[PDB]
């Protein structure tokens, strides 16, 4: 609904939202339930590879709640996807990145909005907020 509204935005502006996402590298992931077999479209930020062009990062954040989010069991249970970005669409295989990789790639998020921070202080000995790798195929 809100949902909607994001999407649309999204599309009538070259990848591109206002509101809380103003600025901000945004992708649309179209995921599956694990459970339900449904299709969803999901809004969320992204951050650029710094090392491999076509690969993006996603962030299960669910803004620091303390379960992580469906879409996230969806993408690594499929272990592909498809996504909007920019004036695209094209399919992503997905891996998730663990360790001192996920807490490098997550700084430097945290850094460029350090609401991702705040996240991560909420969920603290609760779950480690998982960082997925998108990659263009």
């Amino acid at each position: 609904d809100w949902n909607s509204q994001v999407i649309q935005e999204f599309r009538a502006n070259g990848g591109r939202v206002g509101g809380n996402f103003e600025g901000a590298p945004m992708v649309l992931v179209h995921h599956v339930g694990r459970k339900t077999g449904k299709a969803a479209v999901t809004p969320m930020m992204y951050l650029p590879s710094d090392d491999d062009p076509g690969t993006i990062y996603v962030f299960a954040s669910k803004a620091g709640a303390a379960s992580n989010p469906a879409w996230y069991y969806n993408l690594t249970t499929a272990g592909t996807a498809q996504v909007e970005v920019g004036t695209e669409t094209y399919a992503v295989g997905v891996t998730e990145v663990t360790g001192e990789d996920r807490d490098r790639i997550y700084s430097e998020q945290a850094r460029r909005y350090p609401g991702f921070a705040d996240y991560e202080k909420k969920t603290a000995g609760i779950r480690t907020i998982p960082v997925l790798a998108l990659t263009r195929t």
